[PDB]
């Protein structure tokens, strides 16, 4: 039925916990009585995403309340909502839509874990976990907290944690040398570039499912342009906390998982002001966003090629930037490979 | 029974309407249970505001994370919210905080209608109505549907209806020549001030009972300063529709109330960009926001010592501004003196 | 000699100083020996204007050394310059191409005072002063150092003398009453507009002959819009010293002339930033640049009606705007009506 | 006579012609009468630097008119000028000082030359050439026209010659391989940095005597930051034409001198908008100005650690940058090792 160490089990389930996946669709106010996990789909969410963009060009170009209104109505039709007896919010405030973008985004992954799990259960193998874990196509290699590799990972978390995120705290618990389904032959031609470094990348536990079926993806095409500060692409941080801030956990759930991986940054194009990048300047490969504080460069290990900014993040010279901390964004899925997949508690400050 | 011309009665009961008030609070995601309508308090609200003002300051300074945490919990608790099955919408985005600034503004009058309501269950000289009528300390004397005034007033409504404001059609149902007791007395000084014209003012119907009672009021000190495009004051539009857009009358409640008052402006301070200010430049008595559309002035009829921009919408010749229509914002509750109240029906083309 | 008040004569002996003309040109580095005073022409200078304009819509719009080099040539050949053994300045520094604008302006005026100065002023009856007077086609009368009028002027002068302009002390020598032949008939329409004030206007003395003959003109079309802060129009001030800084007086020539005209402002367009107006917004009849300082408003007095801003300088509530002091620009020449022409002597601190 | 190859003999005499020195002094209107070479002085020029920056602070911090006038006086009273019969320019244009930064910069070297040229003149043996050659304390050797290096340097020129610089062609009259005494080891410590490359530097001929004897240096402490775009440092280009322009040659004086040095940039703090740097963001070594057009990135030609941008100039993604071409700044003089010296003729068609 099984064999995976306890920590692996406490994981394989979280990934397919069809229960939570519901409490999540609920959080976004969905009428789970017309839009259940069973009738989800990329191609549908995609239509949702597209409606959202036809609303960005709406306000911007200045559109008749009629048009603004129609749009908002279609969106709430192709994506049912359960408000109760309260007036359905408006979608013409940029902030309003962005809220929806975040929503539609966290959804994408969900459609996977289910449709991906709504089958494959026939050849009587082992306990439910094995039949799923197997389809992960990800050798969830195990790591020891008292050997070598992990030894370093310890340092990372501890230091890369911002002073402005003192609303909770971390506590290393599980390290697992995750290894995708041959994403190796993919990230190899992307060695031809300097700048190999391990950065974070947090998310919602309900998401870490498809993050393995076909790793970190970039906002599909139909996504709104002004949806991201540096455009549609994979985002990374050299500050654990900041990336943790993307786990979204409450007092009754101080236990989400994070991830660590290296990207082929090559020659990074660093901005200090928001820009919805479409094409990289010729010669450039990635984009860095200079924040007001940064892992002290004076100190930071490395090896095997990759680099690690694990120095008491101090204040950089940049002082006309909008960001508070750094950001790294590459625009080619094949320009990244996942190495380790942590997980720790968030014991807040209620 | 009653001694108010039929229409004036349908009005008394409409604004002093029991059920609607509760119908209005629920939709705001308020938990009637823990938040009993008969428990609203003038100070209980001003306490809420200040929480918001602190929530937007620290957010516009990327301060700490233990600010939104604590501050968010507090608010939702002071003002009992029943998200039912949804997750408490953190007020971090510094955007959903505005929708909150709004609600309170509303709650303010709701709170006044009630108190004012619950205070005359004693003597019984006439129908409940007439009793609640002597409470608005105002003279609501109907206007002869067929006369100059109606013609003027009605033509005003029709002419300054803006195009981009398509989704609803307007049709005057009845005009009321209101006269708040004493308003005439404090407005007296300001009539020696040049530049005073009839502008519009919309609002939810459950706020009128308190408006006719204590008149138009600025946001309290406690409320944020970045809550209103041009600071805390009494707003006015010269575009009927624009001001009607603030009645929030839906398919279910197709009729709202619009207020026509006389404003002592004088030396206006032009602006094309939103600028949250707390004071006027020397020699400045009001602030005027420039819209790309405005009433043609060559048609500014002068109701004896008062102007009326009944001039059909036209191009102002300004274009680098961020307003599609004008706004007038006074900062002394005395510079105002309401003259007309009107009932209208909204014909939606959704 | 002549039946003209001694004073009126000295004013004439002033404006009609030919030698002082060449002096100007010289200070500009012009080659009199190639461009003799008697060789000036309006089309020349005008055609010179377009070159500067052509540099604008070229220089900053991205250019080629060849062009700037070429256009700079076309310019310097068209208008001779003597720099001696020193490679002549190349037009492409904005501040550089800008002086040429300040240069050309002063030039267009010299030519007018010149062609006028000699067109038929050598008759029997009376001498030159008398003959050249009538050329001015403007009544000129003396005002007494005791007339309520003079007391207003003097008051207006000393009170509105800015504080940054501390490099000289003023002293009114001879006040004069004037009236251009047929300007009243030209100002009659606007004579019935609102907001009329006594604003200043400073100019180089050897320009007056043309002004008292042609009235204050607008920089010809062919001038780059960018060569002027608020588009091409007439400029006035409420700080005597702001327009006085334009009389181009040295110690050699410490006595200058300044104007007090009646301008029909109407609806001003309150701008605090700079823009190169080409068209005006509806209803607008002028533009008023906002400055950090301004005359005290409650100090405004009135002479014959016209609001005169003789109120001691005050800090305005508009601090961010570019201008340190106010400005007024009208774009139709008929909105101005010269009344008083002063004759004051600077006391320098150079 | 001199035992040095004639070509070298020409450069020594050229960069020591006391006449072309004076031609310089006059180029700036400097009064040679009351301000002759022999009277120049390190202390003097420096003191004017302080004044020059006084004009900066006082101008960007405001003040009044009387002060601006006094500082200029103090400047001219220090460095005598002869403005013929023109109006003595006023320094306040915030860039009218820039032209003075240039002057004072030149004056320092011009002064140096003269000083070296007199500390060892009354000697006897060979032509004063070998006498001045040794004073430079820098080995100079001719690079054979058909020397492999020659084909590379020339390639660089013809390739990195900007298209907007079409007001002159370029021909390499001479190529030199110089080696300043001492500079080989004060640079050694920076030979460990990364991104060491060949970059251009163009300056005045009368300026080279000191440059070879003191090496390229950064503006003094007294000197004002406002005089430079990215602060006091040593600048470089990768577009020979860009550096060419700084040789200030004319149809009269067509021959100029430009340098090729290998700068140790390391980790560049890349900007794209004018900024007067003070501190260099941690981890940053140099500064890079981004240009709209740039030497083809995939054409780089490395020479052991030292990269060479000889690729034709094409376009880079950057479009919001304020620059037309790249730029390079190091804020430590020891971070630059001079290598070659070209003597080239310009070819204008004017
Ligand atoms: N993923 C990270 O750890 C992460 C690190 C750093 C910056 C990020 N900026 C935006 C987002 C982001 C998160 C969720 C969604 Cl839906 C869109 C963008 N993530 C980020
Ligand atoms: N209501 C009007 O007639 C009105 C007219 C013009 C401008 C306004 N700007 C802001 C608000 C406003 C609306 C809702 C809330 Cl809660 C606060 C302010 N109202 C306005
Ligand atoms: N003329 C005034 O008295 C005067 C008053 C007020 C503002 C002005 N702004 C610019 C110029 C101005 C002056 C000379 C040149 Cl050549 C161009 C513009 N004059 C002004
Ligand atoms: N030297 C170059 O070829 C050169 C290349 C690139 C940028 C430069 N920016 C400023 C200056 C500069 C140097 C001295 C002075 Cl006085 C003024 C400007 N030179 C530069």
């Amino acid at each position: 039925k099984s064999k995976l160490p306890k920590p692996v089990q406490d994981l394989i389930k979280m990934i397919f916990d069809v229960e939570s996946m519901k409490k999540a669709m609920v959080e976004y106010e969905i009428d789970l009585q017309k839009m259940p996990l069973g009738k989800l789909s990329k191609r549908q969410i995609q239509a949702a995403y597209s409606i959202l963009s036809e609303v960005q060009q709406a306000v911007s170009q200045g559109s008749s309340d009629s048009q603004i209104l129609d749009l908002s109505n279609r969106f709430y039709t192709l994506i049912p909502h359960d408000f109760g007896m309260k007036k359905p919010p408006l979608l013409n405030n940029a902030d309003s839509v962005q809220a929806k973008v975040e929503m539609l985004d966290n959804l994408l992954d969900i459609e996977v874990a289910y449709s991906l799990l709504r089958g494959g259960s026939d050849d009587s193998s082992k306990d439910p976990i094995d039949v799923n874990y197997e389809k992960l196509k990800t050798d969830i290699k195990v790591v020891d907290r008292d050997s070598e590799e992990a030894e370093i990972i310890r340092k990372y978390v501890k230091n890369t944690h911002a002073t402005t995120h003192n609303a909770y705290d971390l506590e290393v618990i599980d390290i697992f040398k995750i290894e995708r389904e041959g994403e190796c032959q993919r990230y190899k031609p992307f060695k031809q570039l300097h700048n190999r470094r391990l950065l974070w990348h947090g998310s919602r536990t309900t998401n870490f499912a498809g993050i393995l079926s076909q790793g970190l993806r970039i906002a599909p095409p139909e996504a709104p342009v002004t949806g991201y500060m540096f455009g549609k692409g994979i985002y990374f941080a050299d500050m654990v906390s900041k990336s943790a801030n993307y786990c979204h956990t409450s007092q009754g759930d101080p236990i989400g998982l994070i991830l660590l991986g290296e990207v082929a940054l090559g020659n990074m194009y660093e901005l200090k002001h928001a820009s919805h990048i479409s094409k990289l300047p010729k010669g450039k490969h990635s984009v860095k966003g200079l924040g007001k504080t940064t892992p002290d460069p004076s100190a930071n290990i490395s090896l095997d090629g990759v680099d690690v900014p694990l120095g008491t993040g101090i204040s950089s010279g940049v002082n006309d930037t909008s960001l508070l901390y750094n950001e790294y964004i590459v625009y080619d899925i094949a320009q990244v490979n996942l190495k380790y997949l942590l997980k720790l508690k968030f014991n807040f400050k209620t």
